[PDB]
């Protein structure tokens, strides 16, 4: 039995996830800004009992990890993954984004989870695996954000922040991927994202790769 | 005799490829925050005389395009040069950085310049030049940015924004380059990038390149 943290597990590609490693026969420890304001969580919740634990928890505020932390008590994490992503602007226009909208779109899609990762890794099983939810759109050599270019952009910087995490270690003591899940069911693509994040234990490699876990391009 | 506009030209790099395009005949008009405040800038100017234009214009005002764009009158851009760039936070700390600072890093290495380039866009010769200062840092394969992480992912960011733009067209009405200047003085870089940036002129490519016209990967 693995432990394994879902940091935004709410809704989404992020309760599939939950769902997804429920199935394995994980521990899973969901964390939300309003878990009991989640009917999909809180039923998850009520079947499988004990083995999966609903947490409050806003990756934004700079007390999450300690939220975390006192929660899990002394148990290591063995997977680790932060999906809170927002899209930025509707009309994703340079010429109409401001301070404000800069600020929570690179702080929640890039710098925030670098800092809860970074505040956790000290507690990540050696060989395990830190996950974080990115998208294509993030890939240079792809080129495919020309419809949503700050949410690209976005997610091109979580790479880059993570690419240099990884460049600080002689050998990676766990595996950092940067996940696209694609657009395709929510349990398509949480199934496999599992399967692409279980391929990484023990390897310790950094990966960007899909939900079919096929290499992207940077 | 082409007409080549720096966005940041009082300094560096800026001030080299003002010379550098001066040297190869071009009229030159060059934008800084404080131009009468730059000794180089003034006494390039004095020695070009008309050939070279100083005009005061900051990247991160809104009104930066007009103030180019009334000074500038019917004339069109043959090459236009954005020449920004700060380091960010000193500490380069994902924990430490606050909205204000996060908002004021992206907005100055990625956001402002896509901004000021896109509404002078219209005014570019066809099979002209757009070229953005980026870095190696922004090199997501070569993963250099360890020790700088902030700064790389800002340039990342930069360079993200530039290939959505080129995912606009069907195909590219000018070159889109992304240049590393390489850190070797001034002259030898800006005449490196000033050959780079001549090489690009007609070919409508995006390309990621440093001094030599060697390609970075993505
Ligand atoms: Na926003
Ligand atoms: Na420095």
């Amino acid at each position: 039995m693995h432990n394994v943290l879902i940091v935004g597990a709410s809704r989404g590609i992020g309760l599939g996830l939950a769902d997804a490693f429920l199935q394995r026969g994980a521990q899973v420890f969901a964390v939300a800004r309003r878990p009991q304001g989640s009917p999909g969580l809180q039923a998850l919740a009520e079947r499988a009992g004990e083995r999966l634990q609903a947490v409050t928890g806003d990756l934004n505020q700079h007390d999450c990890a300690e939220r975390i932390g006192e929660m899990l008590g002394e148990r290591r994490i063995d997977r680790l993954i932060v999906n809170a992503g927002i899209y930025g602007p509707q009309q994703q226009d340079v010429a109409e984004i401001d301070a404000e909208q800069t600020a929570q779109l690179f702080l929640t899609n890039a710098i925030a989870p670098l800092r809860l990762a970074r505040a956790l890794s000290g507690r990540v099983s050696r060989g395990g695996v830190v996950a974080f939810m990115s998208s294509q759109m993030a890939s240079l050599a792809l080129g495919l954000s020309a419809t949503m270019p700050l949410y690209g952009a976005s997610k091109a910087a979580l790479n880059s922040l993570v690419r240099s995490w990884e460049g600080e270690f002689e050998e990676l003591p766990f595996s950092l991927l940067l996940l696209h899940p694609g657009w395709l069911s929510v349990e398509e693509s949480a199934a496999g994202l599992v399967a692409a994040v279980e391929d990484a234990a023990g390897v310790n490699a950094c990966r960007f790769v899909d939900y079919r876990n096929q290499p992207l391009p940077w």
